[PDB]
Protein backbone atom coordinates (compact mmCIF):
# COMPACT_ATOMS: atom_id res chain seq x y z
CA UNK A 1 0.00 0.00 0.00
CA UNK A 2 2.77 2.69 0.98
CA UNK A 3 5.11 0.27 -0.64
CA UNK A 4 8.53 0.34 -2.34
CA UNK A 5 10.53 -2.37 -3.48
CA UNK A 6 14.37 -1.44 -4.14
CA UNK A 7 16.25 -2.51 -6.82
CA UNK A 8 20.10 -3.38 -5.42
CA UNK A 9 22.61 -3.86 -8.14
CA UNK A 10 25.13 -6.31 -6.61
CA UNK A 11 25.41 -8.62 -3.09
CA UNK A 12 26.69 -5.75 -1.26
CA UNK A 13 23.87 -3.26 -2.01
CA UNK A 14 21.07 -6.30 -1.17
CA UNK A 15 23.33 -6.36 1.99
CA UNK A 16 22.76 -2.96 3.08
CA UNK A 17 19.34 -2.90 1.02
CA UNK A 18 17.95 -5.75 3.57
CA UNK A 19 19.10 -4.15 6.54
CA UNK A 20 16.73 -0.93 5.67
CA UNK A 21 14.30 -3.30 5.12
CA UNK A 22 14.43 -4.64 8.68
CA UNK A 23 14.79 -1.07 9.84
CA UNK A 24 12.11 0.18 8.02
CA UNK A 25 8.93 -2.55 9.12
CA UNK A 26 9.31 -3.59 5.55
CA UNK A 27 7.82 -0.22 4.37
CA UNK A 28 10.41 -0.83 2.22
CA UNK A 29 11.65 -4.34 0.74
CA UNK A 30 14.22 -5.82 -1.89
CA UNK A 31 14.85 -7.04 -5.00
CA UNK A 32 18.25 -7.51 -6.27
CA UNK A 33 20.03 -7.94 -9.81
CA UNK A 34 23.50 -8.34 -11.21
CA UNK A 35 23.60 -5.06 -13.05
CA UNK A 36 21.57 -1.75 -13.10
CA UNK A 37 20.18 -2.77 -16.53
CA UNK A 38 18.73 -5.68 -15.08
CA UNK A 39 17.67 -2.99 -12.19
CA UNK A 40 15.98 -0.89 -14.85
CA UNK A 41 13.99 -3.98 -16.62
CA UNK A 42 12.61 -5.14 -13.09
CA UNK A 43 10.91 -1.56 -12.54
CA UNK A 44 9.71 -1.66 -16.18
CA UNK A 45 8.04 -5.34 -15.30
CA UNK A 46 6.62 -3.35 -11.99
CA UNK A 47 8.47 -6.14 -9.82
CA UNK A 48 10.97 -3.35 -8.28
CA UNK A 49 10.09 0.43 -7.38
CA UNK A 50 12.97 2.37 -7.88
CA UNK A 51 16.73 2.93 -7.03
CA UNK A 52 19.20 5.74 -7.80
CA UNK A 53 20.83 6.00 -10.77
CA UNK A 54 23.81 7.93 -12.35
CA UNK A 55 22.54 10.56 -14.84
CA UNK A 56 24.32 8.18 -17.44
CA UNK A 57 21.82 5.32 -17.16
CA UNK A 58 18.85 8.04 -16.39
CA UNK A 59 19.02 8.28 -20.08
CA UNK A 60 18.67 4.46 -20.48
CA UNK A 61 15.94 4.54 -18.11
CA UNK A 62 13.93 7.72 -19.72
CA UNK A 63 14.09 6.10 -22.87
CA UNK A 64 12.26 3.08 -21.58
CA UNK A 65 9.97 5.80 -19.95
CA UNK A 66 11.45 5.44 -16.35
CA UNK A 67 11.06 9.41 -14.43
CA UNK A 68 13.54 11.25 -11.95
CA UNK A 69 11.65 11.22 -8.85
CA UNK A 70 14.19 12.91 -6.26
CA UNK A 71 17.50 13.62 -6.39
CA UNK A 72 21.21 13.55 -4.31
CA UNK A 73 22.09 16.94 -2.90
CA UNK A 74 25.34 17.18 -0.85
CA UNK A 75 26.34 20.12 0.97
CA UNK A 76 26.33 23.60 -0.40
CA UNK A 77 27.95 27.15 0.28
CA UNK A 78 25.04 29.44 -1.55
CA UNK A 79 21.05 28.09 -1.30
CA UNK A 80 22.38 28.01 2.71
CA UNK A 81 19.26 29.32 4.37
CA UNK A 82 16.96 27.19 2.41
CA UNK A 83 16.63 23.47 3.04
CA UNK A 84 18.11 20.61 1.82
CA UNK A 85 14.93 19.08 0.30
CA UNK A 86 13.79 22.35 -1.35
CA UNK A 87 17.51 23.14 -2.39
CA UNK A 88 18.04 23.35 -5.73
CA UNK A 89 20.61 20.38 -7.29
CA UNK A 90 24.15 21.59 -7.80
CA UNK A 91 25.71 18.99 -9.90
CA UNK A 92 29.16 17.39 -9.63
CA UNK A 93 32.43 18.29 -11.58
CA UNK A 94 33.67 15.20 -14.03
CA UNK A 95 37.65 15.27 -13.79
CA UNK A 96 40.42 13.56 -14.93
CA UNK A 97 42.93 12.40 -12.23
CA UNK A 98 46.74 11.29 -12.92
CA UNK A 99 49.40 10.65 -10.23
CA UNK A 100 51.77 13.92 -9.42
CA UNK A 101 54.97 11.44 -10.05
CA UNK A 102 53.39 10.71 -13.76
CA UNK A 103 55.25 13.71 -15.05
CA UNK A 104 54.09 15.15 -18.98
CA UNK A 105 51.21 13.48 -19.14
CA UNK A 106 48.56 15.70 -19.70
CA UNK A 107 45.22 15.62 -21.75
CA UNK A 108 47.32 15.27 -24.78
CA UNK A 109 49.42 12.82 -24.74
CA UNK A 110 46.67 9.93 -23.06
CA UNK A 111 46.55 8.12 -26.82
CA UNK A 112 48.04 4.10 -25.44
CA UNK A 113 48.18 5.05 -21.81
CA UNK A 114 46.26 2.92 -18.75
CA UNK A 115 42.76 3.91 -17.67
CA UNK A 116 40.61 3.34 -14.85
CA UNK A 117 37.04 3.93 -15.72
CA UNK A 118 33.91 3.93 -12.80
CA UNK A 119 31.54 1.81 -15.18
CA UNK A 120 30.85 1.99 -19.12
CA UNK A 121 27.65 4.23 -19.74
CA UNK A 122 28.11 6.08 -16.85
CA UNK A 123 28.11 10.35 -16.82
CA UNK A 124 31.85 11.04 -15.26
CA UNK A 125 33.57 7.92 -15.65
CA UNK A 126 32.34 7.31 -19.33
CA UNK A 127 29.83 9.43 -21.33
CA UNK A 128 31.85 12.55 -20.50
CA UNK A 129 35.50 11.66 -20.95
CA UNK A 130 34.79 9.02 -24.01
CA UNK A 131 32.53 11.91 -25.71
CA UNK A 132 35.05 14.16 -25.77
CA UNK A 133 37.49 11.73 -26.86
CA UNK A 134 35.37 10.81 -29.89
CA UNK A 135 34.98 14.16 -31.33
CA UNK A 136 38.52 15.29 -30.76
CA UNK A 137 39.80 11.54 -32.39
CA UNK A 138 37.17 11.92 -35.40
CA UNK A 139 36.82 7.80 -34.68
CA UNK A 140 34.02 5.56 -33.35
CA UNK A 141 37.20 3.15 -32.43
CA UNK A 142 37.28 4.36 -28.98
CA UNK A 143 38.23 0.61 -27.77
CA UNK A 144 41.52 1.32 -29.31
CA UNK A 145 42.06 4.41 -28.03
CA UNK A 146 43.78 3.48 -24.08
CA UNK A 147 46.37 0.30 -24.25
CA UNK A 148 44.22 -1.13 -21.50
CA UNK A 149 41.48 -0.10 -19.33
CA UNK A 150 38.83 -1.28 -16.53
CA UNK A 151 35.52 0.01 -18.06
CA UNK A 152 33.23 -2.33 -15.80
CA UNK A 153 30.50 -3.45 -17.94
CA UNK A 154 32.50 -3.69 -21.45
CA UNK A 155 33.64 -7.62 -23.11
CA UNK A 156 35.50 -8.83 -20.33
CA UNK A 157 37.58 -10.62 -23.11
CA UNK A 158 38.72 -7.44 -24.35
CA UNK A 159 41.44 -4.84 -23.63
CA UNK A 160 38.85 -2.54 -22.22
CA UNK A 161 38.28 -4.98 -19.19
CA UNK A 162 42.16 -6.05 -18.75
CA UNK A 163 42.96 -3.79 -15.95
CA UNK A 164 39.84 -4.94 -13.90
CA UNK A 165 40.27 -7.42 -11.06
CA UNK A 166 37.45 -8.59 -10.13
CA UNK A 167 36.24 -9.98 -6.35
CA UNK A 168 38.48 -11.49 -3.69
CA UNK A 169 38.23 -14.74 -5.44
CA UNK A 170 39.26 -13.15 -9.14
CA UNK A 171 35.52 -13.77 -10.28
CA UNK A 172 32.96 -11.31 -12.02
CA UNK A 173 35.78 -9.65 -13.59
CA UNK A 174 34.39 -6.49 -15.24
CA UNK A 175 31.39 -6.83 -13.78
CA UNK A 176 29.36 -3.23 -13.28
CA UNK A 177 28.58 -4.06 -9.47
CA UNK A 178 30.63 -3.46 -6.79
CA UNK A 179 32.19 -7.50 -6.41
CA UNK A 180 34.52 -5.63 -9.10
CA UNK A 181 37.43 -4.26 -7.11
CA UNK A 182 37.71 -0.97 -9.45
CA UNK A 183 34.14 -0.28 -10.13
CA UNK A 184 32.22 3.49 -9.48
CA UNK A 185 33.92 6.39 -7.91
CA UNK A 186 35.87 4.80 -5.45
CA UNK A 187 37.25 2.01 -7.07
CA UNK A 188 38.82 3.92 -9.85
CA UNK A 189 40.27 6.12 -7.90
CA UNK A 190 41.28 2.94 -6.52
CA UNK A 191 42.79 1.64 -9.68
CA UNK A 192 44.93 4.33 -10.50
CA UNK A 193 46.09 5.13 -6.57
CA UNK A 194 47.27 1.20 -6.83
CA UNK A 195 49.28 2.32 -10.46
CA UNK A 196 47.16 -0.03 -11.97
CA UNK A 197 45.85 2.89 -14.36
CA UNK A 198 47.65 5.83 -15.60
CA UNK A 199 44.46 8.14 -15.66
CA UNK A 200 41.43 7.49 -13.43
CA UNK A 201 38.08 9.14 -14.94
CA UNK A 202 35.89 10.16 -11.65
CA UNK A 203 34.36 13.09 -9.87
CA UNK A 204 35.85 15.87 -7.47
CA UNK A 205 34.59 14.61 -5.01
CA UNK A 206 36.42 11.52 -5.04
CA UNK A 207 39.70 12.62 -4.65
CA UNK A 208 38.80 14.68 -1.63
CA UNK A 209 37.02 11.46 0.09
CA UNK A 210 39.49 9.40 -0.14
CA UNK A 211 42.97 11.27 0.57
CA UNK A 212 44.70 12.84 3.66
CA UNK A 213 42.74 10.98 6.09
CA UNK A 214 39.24 11.20 5.05
CA UNK A 215 39.26 7.32 4.40
CA UNK A 216 40.66 4.78 6.51
CA UNK A 217 40.42 2.16 3.54
CA UNK A 218 43.96 -0.06 3.58
CA UNK A 219 44.49 1.45 0.24
CA UNK A 220 43.59 4.96 1.08
CA UNK A 221 45.22 5.31 4.33
CA UNK A 222 48.32 7.00 2.74
CA UNK A 223 46.83 8.96 -0.04
CA UNK A 224 48.03 12.74 -0.50
CA UNK A 225 46.39 15.36 -2.52
CA UNK A 226 49.48 16.96 -3.56
CA UNK A 227 50.23 13.11 -5.17
CA UNK A 228 47.44 13.80 -7.29
CA UNK A 229 46.90 16.36 -10.50
CA UNK A 230 44.11 17.00 -12.29
CA UNK A 231 44.24 16.73 -16.19
CA UNK A 232 42.22 20.02 -17.90
CA UNK A 233 41.41 20.27 -21.50
CA UNK A 234 43.79 22.74 -22.33
CA UNK A 235 46.75 20.42 -22.03
CA UNK A 236 47.27 21.70 -18.42
CA UNK A 237 48.00 20.25 -15.46
CA UNK A 238 46.36 21.25 -12.42
CA UNK A 239 46.23 21.22 -8.19
CA UNK A 240 42.87 19.14 -7.34
CA UNK A 241 42.10 22.39 -5.93
CA UNK A 242 41.37 24.04 -8.86
CA UNK A 243 38.95 21.69 -10.10
CA UNK A 244 36.48 24.73 -10.60
CA UNK A 245 39.06 25.76 -13.50
CA UNK A 246 39.75 22.08 -14.63
CA UNK A 247 37.16 20.00 -15.57
CA UNK A 248 35.67 18.09 -17.97
CA UNK A 249 31.87 18.58 -17.28
CA UNK A 250 29.90 19.72 -14.90
CA UNK A 251 27.21 16.41 -14.68
CA UNK A 252 23.84 16.12 -13.48
CA UNK A 253 23.10 14.68 -9.76
CA UNK A 254 22.29 11.33 -9.29
CA UNK A 255 18.55 10.81 -8.86
CA UNK A 256 16.35 8.22 -7.96
CA UNK A 257 13.85 7.10 -10.73
CA UNK A 258 10.83 4.82 -10.93
CA UNK A 259 7.69 4.28 -13.18
CA UNK A 260 5.73 7.59 -13.76
CA UNK A 261 2.81 5.56 -12.12
CA UNK A 262 4.58 5.15 -9.34
CA UNK A 263 6.50 8.38 -9.04
CA UNK A 264 4.34 9.85 -6.67
CA UNK A 265 3.66 7.27 -4.14
CA UNK A 266 7.62 5.96 -4.55
CA UNK A 267 8.08 10.40 -3.60
CA UNK A 268 5.85 10.05 -0.54
CA UNK A 269 7.80 6.96 0.95
CA UNK A 270 11.20 7.96 0.56
CA UNK A 271 10.74 11.37 1.88
CA UNK A 272 9.64 9.88 5.32
CA UNK A 273 12.06 7.04 4.76
CA UNK A 274 15.08 10.34 4.85
CA UNK A 275 13.44 11.91 8.01
CA UNK A 276 13.88 8.78 10.15
CA UNK A 277 17.52 7.63 8.60
CA UNK A 278 18.46 10.37 7.13
CA UNK A 279 21.57 13.10 7.66
CA UNK A 280 19.36 14.33 10.78
CA UNK A 281 17.49 11.65 11.07
CA UNK A 282 15.33 10.06 13.39
CA UNK A 283 17.29 6.89 13.62
CA UNK A 284 20.59 7.68 12.25
CA UNK A 285 23.17 7.18 13.56
CA UNK A 286 22.28 5.50 16.31
CA UNK A 287 20.15 2.46 14.56
CA UNK A 288 20.41 3.81 11.09
CA UNK A 289 21.60 5.94 8.25
CA UNK A 290 20.64 5.60 4.71
CA UNK A 291 23.64 7.75 3.58
CA UNK A 292 26.92 6.19 5.28
CA UNK A 293 28.18 2.65 3.89
CA UNK A 294 32.05 3.56 5.11
CA UNK A 295 33.02 5.18 1.71
CA UNK A 296 31.57 2.15 -0.53
CA UNK A 297 28.39 4.23 -1.90
CA UNK A 298 26.37 1.84 -1.77
CA UNK A 299 22.31 2.85 -2.83
CA UNK A 300 23.48 6.08 -2.19
CA UNK A 301 27.17 8.45 -3.04
CA UNK A 302 27.90 8.87 0.97
CA UNK A 303 27.89 12.73 0.44
CA UNK A 304 24.80 12.66 0.04
CA UNK A 305 23.10 15.17 2.46
CA UNK A 306 19.54 14.55 1.79
CA UNK A 307 17.26 13.93 -1.25
CA UNK A 308 15.99 16.74 -2.62
CA UNK A 309 12.46 17.62 -4.42
CA UNK A 310 12.70 18.38 -8.25
CA UNK A 311 10.02 21.07 -9.17
CA UNK A 312 9.54 21.97 -12.65
CA UNK A 313 8.31 18.57 -12.41
CA UNK A 314 11.13 17.86 -14.97
CA UNK A 315 11.17 14.77 -17.37
CA UNK A 316 14.65 13.03 -18.20
CA UNK A 317 15.90 15.35 -20.68
CA UNK A 318 15.15 18.44 -18.86
CA UNK A 319 16.48 17.04 -15.89
CA UNK A 320 19.76 15.88 -17.29
CA UNK A 321 19.65 18.97 -19.65
CA UNK A 322 20.02 19.50 -23.06
CA UNK A 323 23.87 19.87 -23.16
CA UNK A 324 24.41 16.40 -21.62
CA UNK A 325 21.85 14.89 -23.70
CA UNK A 326 22.91 15.40 -27.17
CA UNK A 327 26.19 14.55 -25.98
CA UNK A 328 25.52 10.87 -25.04
CA UNK A 329 23.05 10.83 -28.24
CA UNK A 330 26.74 11.79 -30.22
CA UNK A 331 28.64 9.10 -28.62
CA UNK A 332 25.98 6.41 -29.10
CA UNK A 333 25.49 6.83 -32.78
CA UNK A 334 28.74 4.98 -32.66
CA UNK A 335 26.65 1.88 -31.67
CA UNK A 336 12.40 -3.92 -25.46
CA UNK A 337 15.64 -2.24 -22.67
CA UNK A 338 16.64 -0.78 -26.32
CA UNK A 339 13.26 1.38 -25.86
CA UNK A 340 14.68 3.91 -28.16
C1 LIG B 1 30.75 16.09 -29.65
O1 LIG B 1 30.45 16.82 -30.85
C2 LIG B 1 29.04 17.01 -31.06
C3 LIG B 1 28.87 17.62 -32.43
O2 LIG B 1 29.32 18.97 -32.44
C4 LIG B 1 28.47 17.88 -29.94
O3 LIG B 1 27.07 18.10 -30.16
C5 LIG B 1 26.69 19.42 -30.39
O4 LIG B 1 26.61 20.10 -29.12
C6 LIG B 1 26.24 21.50 -29.23
C7 LIG B 1 26.14 22.01 -27.80
O5 LIG B 1 25.40 21.11 -26.99
C8 LIG B 1 24.90 21.68 -29.96
O6 LIG B 1 24.68 23.08 -30.23
C9 LIG B 1 23.45 23.44 -29.76
O7 LIG B 1 22.61 23.48 -30.92
C10 LIG B 1 21.26 23.90 -30.62
C11 LIG B 1 20.47 23.82 -31.91
O8 LIG B 1 20.87 22.70 -32.70
C12 LIG B 1 21.27 25.31 -30.03
O9 LIG B 1 19.95 25.69 -29.67
C13 LIG B 1 22.17 25.37 -28.80
O10 LIG B 1 22.27 26.70 -28.33
C14 LIG B 1 23.56 24.83 -29.14
O11 LIG B 1 24.21 25.71 -30.04
C15 LIG B 1 24.85 20.88 -31.27
O12 LIG B 1 23.51 20.86 -31.75
C16 LIG B 1 25.32 19.44 -31.07
N1 LIG B 1 25.41 18.77 -32.35
C17 LIG B 1 24.89 17.55 -32.51
C18 LIG B 1 24.94 16.94 -33.90
O13 LIG B 1 24.36 16.92 -31.59
C19 LIG B 1 28.69 17.16 -28.61
O14 LIG B 1 28.25 17.99 -27.54
C20 LIG B 1 30.16 16.78 -28.42
N2 LIG B 1 30.27 15.88 -27.29
C21 LIG B 1 30.93 16.24 -26.19
C22 LIG B 1 30.94 15.25 -25.03
O15 LIG B 1 31.52 17.31 -26.08
C1 LIG C 1 35.63 18.94 -4.90
O1 LIG C 1 35.03 17.91 -4.13
C2 LIG C 1 35.25 18.12 -2.74
C3 LIG C 1 34.54 17.01 -2.00
O2 LIG C 1 33.15 17.24 -1.99
C4 LIG C 1 34.73 19.50 -2.33
O3 LIG C 1 35.33 19.81 -1.08
C5 LIG C 1 34.38 19.94 0.07
O4 LIG C 1 33.88 21.27 0.04
C6 LIG C 1 32.75 21.41 0.89
C7 LIG C 1 32.20 22.81 0.66
O5 LIG C 1 31.96 23.04 -0.72
C8 LIG C 1 33.15 21.15 2.35
O6 LIG C 1 31.95 21.07 3.15
C9 LIG C 1 32.02 21.77 4.37
O7 LIG C 1 33.06 21.35 5.23
C10 LIG C 1 33.28 22.29 6.30
C11 LIG C 1 34.28 21.63 7.24
O8 LIG C 1 35.59 21.71 6.71
C12 LIG C 1 31.94 22.72 7.01
O9 LIG C 1 32.11 24.10 7.43
C13 LIG C 1 30.66 22.63 6.12
O10 LIG C 1 29.52 22.43 6.94
C14 LIG C 1 30.72 21.54 5.07
O11 LIG C 1 30.76 20.26 5.70
C15 LIG C 1 33.93 19.81 2.49
O12 LIG C 1 34.52 19.74 3.77
C16 LIG C 1 35.01 19.64 1.42
N1 LIG C 1 35.50 18.28 1.42
C17 LIG C 1 36.72 18.00 1.87
C18 LIG C 1 36.97 16.60 2.43
O13 LIG C 1 37.64 18.82 1.87
C19 LIG C 1 35.05 20.64 -3.32
O14 LIG C 1 34.23 21.76 -3.05
C20 LIG C 1 34.82 20.20 -4.74
N2 LIG C 1 35.27 21.21 -5.67
C21 LIG C 1 34.61 21.43 -6.80
C22 LIG C 1 35.37 22.17 -7.89
O15 LIG C 1 33.45 21.06 -6.98
N1 LIG D 1 18.66 23.22 -9.90
C1 LIG D 1 18.97 22.28 -10.97
C2 LIG D 1 18.00 22.36 -12.15
O1 LIG D 1 18.40 21.44 -13.15
C3 LIG D 1 19.13 21.96 -14.24
O2 LIG D 1 20.17 22.78 -13.73
C4 LIG D 1 21.51 22.47 -14.07
C5 LIG D 1 22.40 23.55 -13.46
O3 LIG D 1 22.26 23.50 -12.05
C6 LIG D 1 22.68 24.64 -11.33
O4 LIG D 1 22.06 24.55 -10.06
C7 LIG D 1 22.33 25.60 -9.16
C8 LIG D 1 21.50 25.34 -7.91
O5 LIG D 1 20.18 24.96 -8.27
C9 LIG D 1 23.84 25.64 -8.88
O6 LIG D 1 24.18 26.72 -8.04
C10 LIG D 1 24.59 25.79 -10.20
O7 LIG D 1 25.97 25.80 -9.87
C11 LIG D 1 24.21 24.64 -11.14
O8 LIG D 1 24.87 24.82 -12.39
C12 LIG D 1 21.58 22.40 -15.60
O9 LIG D 1 22.92 22.29 -16.03
C13 LIG D 1 20.72 21.22 -16.11
O10 LIG D 1 19.98 21.58 -17.27
C14 LIG D 1 19.66 20.78 -15.09
O11 LIG D 1 18.65 20.07 -15.77
C15 LIG D 1 16.60 22.03 -11.73
C16 LIG D 1 15.71 23.04 -11.37
C17 LIG D 1 14.41 22.73 -10.97
C18 LIG D 1 14.00 21.41 -10.93
C19 LIG D 1 14.88 20.39 -11.28
C20 LIG D 1 16.17 20.70 -11.68
C1 LIG E 1 5.88 2.54 7.95
O1 LIG E 1 4.92 3.31 7.19
C2 LIG E 1 3.89 3.91 8.01
C3 LIG E 1 2.96 4.66 7.08
O2 LIG E 1 3.46 5.96 6.83
C4 LIG E 1 4.51 4.89 9.03
O3 LIG E 1 3.49 5.41 9.86
C5 LIG E 1 5.55 4.18 9.88
O4 LIG E 1 6.25 5.15 10.65
C6 LIG E 1 6.55 3.44 8.99
N1 LIG E 1 7.45 2.66 9.81
C7 LIG E 1 8.76 2.88 9.74
C8 LIG E 1 9.60 2.35 10.89
O5 LIG E 1 9.29 3.49 8.81
FE1 LIG F 1 28.05 9.73 -12.10
ZN1 LIG G 1 32.76 24.24 -16.86
ZN1 LIG H 1 9.13 20.88 -18.19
Amino acid sequence: YTRVVWCAVGPEEQKKCQQWSQQSGQNVTCATASTTDDCIVLVLKGEADALNLDGGYIYTAGKCGLVPVLAENRKSSKHSSLDCVLRPTEGYLAVAVVKKANEGLTWNSLKDKKSCHTAVDRTAGWNIPMGLIVNQTGSCAFDEFFSQSCAPGADPKSRLCALCAGDDQGLDKCVPNSKEKYYGYTGAFRCLAEDVGDVAFVKNDTVWENTNGESTADWAKNLKREDFRLLCLDGTRKPVTEAQSCHLAVAPNHAVVSRSDRAAHVEQVLLHQQALFGKNGKNCPDKFCLFKSETKNLLFNDNTECLAKLGGRPTYEEYLGTEYVTAIANLKKCSLEACA
